[PDB]
């Protein structure tokens, strides 16, 4: 007397075996705790089935002929006023809309059979106000848009969760740019200028390190008595890292070379290497001092984990 067919947005349909006075099979089915009845000419479980929520909300499911998709609508006491809309297909894929108190469209949900989805929010003129794309490795894109259409923010997370987020002025301009890498670490950039310019922090593990961006390199700058230490981090994330020293005195000043190829920066004070500071691909830094010969280098590097100890290092 009761076939149940399992109908797409995990609702079920349970539709009469036969017909009863006339040649229609009744169909009944609870959603959210609501019971819904309609009546439809098939077997299939199609046709549509109303009902009406504690609030006056009127409920209307509408279930595709072929079975293959679900239309979920609240409706307002007219059943005109739209509070919510789903469509959802076999494939799982779906829909979901959500209106304000005027039936005009305040969020829309797509996602998809992979789980890849967008969300969308309106403003009360209908603009697009923010848009989320999320793409299936969890990667995502998100923007939020000002009174202009304009951006006011946009915030890109890659699969391995490293991320950029851009700030922009009333004027188009980035004005803040916040990067966390896949490790952690972060860099702030504040207060940019016009030609991209600006202030520089770099979040380290135990310690941070400040300096300046351009658009052309990031630098960030240790200094102790005389010696200035200069990290630079390129376009391409490409750590080099020099040393100025201004000391007066040939037998204590300090010069540095740079080793690309394990991003090791060796100093030298009087023609004998004094010590390796190696800046890891994991950005963090460790000191590894030279024999008093400064030929051969003796013990463990040390990871560094506060300032002071890169200013030790150069002392």
């Amino acid at each position: 007397n009761s076939v149940s067919v399992d109908l797409p947005g995990s609702m079920k349909v349970l539709v009469s075996k036969s017909s009863n006075a006339d040649g229609k099979y009744d169909l009944i089915a609870t959603v959210d705790a609501l019971e819904l009845s309609g009546t439809s000419d098939k077997n299939n479980g199609s046709g549509v089935l109303e009902g009406v929520k504690a609030d006056a909300s009127k409920v209307k499911l509408t279930i595709s002929d072929d079975l293959g998709q679900t239309t979920l609508e609240v409706f307002k006491s007219d059943g005109s006023t739209l509070v919510s809309k789903k469509v959802t297909s076999k494939d799982k894929s779906s829909t979901h809309e959500k209106f304000n108190e005027k039936g005009e469209l305040s969020e829309k949900h797509i996602t998809r059979a992979d789980k890849s989805s967008t969300h969308e929010k309106f403003n009360e003129k209908g603009e697009l106000s923010e848009k989320h794309i999320t793409r299936a490795d969890k990667s995502s894109t998100h923007e939020k848009f000002n009174e202009k259409g304009e951006l006011s923010e946009k915030h890109i997370t890659r699969a391995d969760k490293s991320s950029t987020h851009e700030k922009f002025n009333e004027k188009g301009e980035v004005s803040e740019k916040h990067i966390t890498r896949a490790d952690g670490t972060r860099l702030e950039y504040t207060g940019i200028k016009s030609d991209g310019s600006g202030k520089a922090k770099e979040v380290l593990k135990g310690y941070v390190l400040e300096g300046t961006l351009t658009a052309e390199k990031t630098t960030l700058v240790v200094k102790e008595g005389t010696v200035t230490l200069s990290k630079n981090i390129s376009k391409s994330g490409e750590v080099s890292v020099e040393l100025n020293d201004t000391d007066s005195s040939a037998a204590t000043k300090k010069t540095a070379a740079w080793n690309s190829g394990t991003s090791t920066l060796t100093i030298t004070v009087n023609s004998k290497k004094t010590k390796d500071l190696v800046f890891t691909s994991s950005n963090t830094i460790t000191v590894q001092q030279y024999d008093s010969n400064g030929t051969s280098l003796e013990g463990s590097a040390v990871e560094i984990t506060k300032l002071d100890e890169i200013k030790n290092a150069l002392k």
